[PDB]
DNA sequence: GCGCAGTTGTGCTATGATATTTTACAACACACTATTATATACACAGCGTGCTACTGTT
């Protein structure tokens, strides 16, 4: 082994605590659209640490992008003050991370047709509809995507420990289902 | 109201044997999904660039 997987994504909710005109906001950053035809939200995006949020007239908002925990908490805060500097009663509250999805490198090929059939209960392959093998596991509760290539990516995380959990559970399987 | 003469209507049509062949429309309420990111990869369609051929001019 030696591989640790590694973070790619990190989607996060805050709650802003007051209302907001979406004109105003999307007038007033640097960096914002609204088209409100195409979505109910403004789309502000900042550049360090580069991530995007979604902002919505209840004053909730989604931030997404970021690679790691600690970035998408001091991106929040970011797009919390950009509230507040636009003129908004916004606080920042209720930060929490709902999805983390990472992914590594086996450095070996798969053999995703014997690992179906041999873990079928929580194996998925269509290879015709999507090349890479769902695996649904159960403790952590994580879904990962399987692919002859030896690339794994893990999804479905509340914690990063889970990511790490469920490969080093995985690991063997892939071992047991290598090409050379 | 009674009798008579049409029409309808109702049973059955030999004993045993052997061999195959399949009600509508409108309104209201409840449930489900676009959007944004991330690795992943196979696929398909379009766009751009390069090469070859044909036509025109010297």
């Amino acid at each position: 082994s030696g591989i640790v997987p590694t973070l790619q994504n990190i989607v996060a909710t805050v709650t802003l605590g007051c209302r907001l005109d979406l004109k105003t906001v999307a007038l007033h950053a640097r960096n914002a659209e609204y088209n409100p035809k195409r979505f109910a939200a403004v789309i502000m995006r900042i550049r360090e640490p580069k991530t995007t949020a979604l902002i919505f007239a209840s004053g909730k908002m989604v931030v997404t992008g970021a690679k790691s925990e600690d970035d998408s908490k001091l991106a929040s805060r970011k797009y919390a003050r950009i509230i507040q500097k636009i003129g908004f009663a916004a606080k920042f509250t209720d930060f929490k991370i709902q999805n983390i999805v990472g992914s590594c490198d086996v450095k070996f090929p798969i053999r995703l047709e014997g690992l179906a059939f041999s873990h079928g209960t929580f194996s998925s392959y269509e290879p015709e509809l999507f090349p890479g093998l769902i695996y649904r596991m159960v403790k952590p509760k994580i879904v990962l995507l399987i692919f002859v290539s030896g690339k794994i990516v893990l999804t479905g995380a509340k914690q990063r420990e889970e990511i790490y959990q469920a490969f080093e559970a995985i690991y063997p399987v892939l071992s047991e289902f290598r090409k050379m």
